């Protein structure tokens, strides 16, 4: 019941307790693993344990366990529950739940910056207009003028279901989808479905391969409204080769802001429905996965193509060949651009680092393997040979339901 | 009860119902996924339900469950547990008990061939001379001149665990490994340990880099005793690159025939500790693993070196570059030498397509990801983008101790 993990690289291992202070399901039993699935309204009664939990492990995180401003806060919580049916996170609380988030966050990867988040407080929004200016707020800083940092924005909590705040996007910034008369796809075919509901919804499209997307924001329940992000606060780096110089006229491009904005962030029971945070991007997750998915841009062939590979057999690695070339670009661009960027190997070292470092301090750190091990090139990345155990600690994101398939309109 | 699993690149949706019919455990609990974990004696007692379930499955499965053929069986197994507590296979039990061991292996992304496996029967072996006997025949069976096929030879089974059948090597073909004195190692650094043991038991060692490793047979419970495979038996490709022509002068080379030979076949209860069996390669696991981890040959940065790569920042992909000239080089070696080998493009997608008919005629398909998806390109396999149910069924193939740590040495 006390866990070892073993690096089978480097013999190291690691011996872990922190899985203990686990709650949550993970979707296995002893039966059947479920380590592959991609996924496997709170009344008065399931609230206070839930709160008492997250104040015992912050005021232990400040040295305070045990204290009378320890005794008096969870006094104090207990009885705005048993007389507001909720309650409110004092600002550090929100912080502090807010960066243990992203610690338990176990399919990320680049957790090793996890305790410097910078954390917009936006509880005190009422308007789809007010969101939209925290967003633009929340781009503008994160962007930095390319030099990327790490931030959250919170917006009101969950109440009764009915008045929830939701950002329709799965990202701040990705590119529109159109399905031709032709029966092709033009642009980026993962979010075919979002344009439609964005023109049905009053957009009108430029109707090109890189358009980007409008907002459409949600607050306290009513029906979402369009904003246009300002171009000028979305960074986009145009993709070039430091060898083959046709590889400009593909045409390609990629924003600079990896912006998750429709998972559910929960704290000590609360439940945090409009939470978009954003990092800077793994070099892979645009290379291998936009690009070269046989559901996205699949941009395979055309490269293979213009290097004039022997396309005929698969066994002449045409696929893997192109593969690299189109990620030593991806990084490439970036980087001359002066926008931050992390291939996989210095990321996956830097996580190894960092699990070391939480089993030293933390007696543990949860990780999704099939998630953190990048989409190319497995094995000679260190976290490949890493054994890791996986289970949910709170606070946590999770996914929540498309709003369109929720939101009585 | 019915379970889905998802294709995310094609949508399409399966239902597996053959988990119910999983016995053993995982390691995984309700609080913790041990999915990527790499690891997890027999009384009268325990025994005859693993017969009966065996027996039923058997039946079953030639259309005759419940026949007099059936019931008689059992009666005549259960005899013979009460009587000599444990029991023999008959030829065609065996046979059908190998093949579906290898049907339920999670790990194995080669399971459409399945069906066509060659059963060598040594059951009737009892020294460690019939046993270099049954494994030379095995391999030039398997190895057919290059033209691979699948087989598995199978030694007498375990009685009271100090009688165990075990063949010391992990494969049944595989490199020297040497440590020297300042540090460096010479050959296969996965095989040091075990080169050790042969030259202690009087392996006299060439101590090249490439020098096939001396059987050393165990039968009966007694000391291993050490045999050389003659070298005509061991087929080797010489590895070449198809535009680059100093990649030959590395002097790089590799055998043809995978053959495992550490791992426990279990039967209705019945355990076989020594089985070894081969296949054919996946390029991938000479090529990225074999030649490539950190840990093992680890000659990416004499080929980037070659290449004439910018190694200095990693963001160069130098070693994803390298990578892939090195696997384009196995598959295009073996090839050329009309020796059977697959590409991980070829081997996932015959998997998918296995996966499928399996889940439609027989409910499901256990499948370990971890394992199933390759160790290079992996996105642009099909498997990546599969969501796959991981449970264990018997017939199995099991890990099983080192002998070296476990064996009373006789002198
Ligand atoms: C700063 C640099 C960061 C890098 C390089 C990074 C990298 C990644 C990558 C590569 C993934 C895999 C996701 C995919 O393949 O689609 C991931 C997942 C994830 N990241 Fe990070 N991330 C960063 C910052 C953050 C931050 C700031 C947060 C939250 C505050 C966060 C939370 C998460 C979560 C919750 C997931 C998994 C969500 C899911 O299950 O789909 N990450 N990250
Ligand atoms: C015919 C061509 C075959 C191919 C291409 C193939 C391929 C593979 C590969 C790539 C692995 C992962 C091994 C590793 O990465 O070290 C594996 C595992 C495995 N294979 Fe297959 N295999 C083949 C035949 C067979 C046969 C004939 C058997 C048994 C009768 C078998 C049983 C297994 C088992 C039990 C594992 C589990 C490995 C472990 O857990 O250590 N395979 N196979
Ligand atoms: C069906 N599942 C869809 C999904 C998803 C997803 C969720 C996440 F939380 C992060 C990312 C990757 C986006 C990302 C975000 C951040 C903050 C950094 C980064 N490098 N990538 C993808
Ligand atoms: C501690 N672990 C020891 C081990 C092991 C092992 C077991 C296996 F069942 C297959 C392979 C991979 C070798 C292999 C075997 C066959 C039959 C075919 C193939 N392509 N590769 C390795
Ligand atoms: C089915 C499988 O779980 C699915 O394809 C997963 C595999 N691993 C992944 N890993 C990352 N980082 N991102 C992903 O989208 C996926 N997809
Ligand atoms: C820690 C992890 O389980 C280990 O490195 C696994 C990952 N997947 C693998 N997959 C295959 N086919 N072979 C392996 O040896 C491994 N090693
Ligand atoms: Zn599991």
């Amino acid at each position: 019941r006390f866990l070892k993990v073993k690096n089978w690289e480097t013999d190291v291992v690691l011996t872990d307790t922190l899985h203990l202070k686990s709650t949550l399901e993970t979707g296995c039993t002893e039966h059947i693993c479920m380590g592959s699935i991609m996924l496997p309204v709170r009344t008065k009664d399931q609230l206070f344990p839930l709160a008492k939990e997250f104040l015992d492990q912050y005021y232990s995180s400040i040295k305070r366990f045990g204290s009378k401003a320890h005794m008096d806060r969870l006094e104090e919580v207990n009885k705005e529950i048993e007389s507001t049916s909720t309650y409110q996170l004092k600002d550090t609380e929100l912080i502090y739940g807010a960066k243990h988030a992203w610690r338990n966050a176990s399919r990320c990867v680049g957790r090793i910056q996890w305790s410097k988040l910078q954390v917009f407080d936006a509880r005190d929004c009422t308007t789809a207009h007010g969101m939209f200016n925290y967003i633009c707020n929340h781009v503008k800083y994160a962007t930095n003028k390319g030099n990327l940092r790490s931030a959250i924005t919170i917006f009101p909590q969950r109440t009764d279901g009915k008045h929830d705040f939701r950002v329709w996007n799965s990202q701040l910034i990705r590119y529109a989808g159109y399905k031709q008369p032709d029966g092709s796809t033009l642009g980026d075919p993962a979010n075919v479905q979002f344009t439609e509901i964005c023109i049905q919804q009053g957009w009108k499209a430029p109707r090109g391969r890189f358009d980007v997307l409008p907002l459409l924001l949600q607050a306290n329940g009513n029906d979402p409204e369009l904003f246009q992000i300002p171009p000028e606060l979305v960074l986009e780096v145009p993709i070039r080769h430091p060898k083959f110089d046709w590889f400009k006229d593909l045409g390609l491009k990629w924003y600079g802001l990896p912006a998750v904005s429709n998972m559910l962030l929960e704290i000590g029971g609360l439940e945090f429905s409009a939470c978009p945070f954003s990092g800077w991007y793994m070099g892979t997750e645009i290379g291998v996965r936009d690009y070269c998915d046989n559901s996205r841009y699949n941009i395979l062939e055309e490269v293979a193509k213009k290097m004039d590979l022997d396309m005929r057999k698969t066994s002449s690695l045409w696929k893997d060949q192109a593969l690299v070339e189109i990620n030593i670009a991806v990084l490439y661009s970036f980087q001359s651009d002066k926008v931050t960027i992390v291939d996989h190997h210095s990321a996956t070292e830097s996580f190894i680092k960092h699990m070391e470092n939480e089993y030293r301090c933390r007696g543990g750190c949860p990780a999704d393997w099939v998630w953190i091990v990048p989409p190319m090139s497995g094995s000679i990345t260190p976290v490949f040979h890493q054994e890791m155990l996986n289970y949910r600690l709170t606070p946590s994101f999770e996914y929540q339901p498309d709003p369109w398939n929720t939101h009585v309109w």
